[PDB]
């Protein structure tokens, strides 16, 4: 599934994101928006280190989910990487809450330290009823 911007702004709301561990809504909405275009199902495999990025939040598989076919990797979420394919996003949703709760925060994602940052991140959020 392709989310379109205010509707997913307003299921990420319900499902108590806004805010979550000091990350405002329009970050999450950035996050998604440079991760996978709001897309569920995007993938992307890692050449490098063996490891693929699941879903809307390109969630890894090295420490976050269970793929079997990742090299030393745990599942931090306790979910098979297939639930982070799915068009209902209430897991992907909980693993990424359990993202954050390490030091790191958002900064587990280098894509958010590049284009979320420190910017003008209102955008996202804009005109959607959140």
């Amino acid at each position: 599934k392709v989310f379109e911007r205010c509707e997913l702004a307003r299921t990420l709301k319900r499902l108590g994101m806004d805010g979550y561990r000091g990350i405002s809504l329009a970050n999450w909405m950035c996050l998604a928006k440079w991760e996978s275009g709001y897309n569920t199902r995007a993938t992307n495999y890692n050449a490098g280190d063996r490891s693929t990025d699941y879903g809307i939040f390109q969630i890894n598989s090295r420490y976050w989910c269970n793929d079997g076919k990742t090299p030393g990797a745990v599942n931090a979420c306790h979910l098979s990487c297939s639930a982070l394919l799915q068009d209902n996003i209430a897991d992907a949703v909980a693993c990424a809450k359990r993202v954050v709760r390490d030091p790191q925060g958002a900064r587990a994602w280098v894509a958010w330290r590049n284009r979320c940052q420190n910017r003008d991140v209102r955008q996202y959020v804009q005109g959607c009823g959140v």
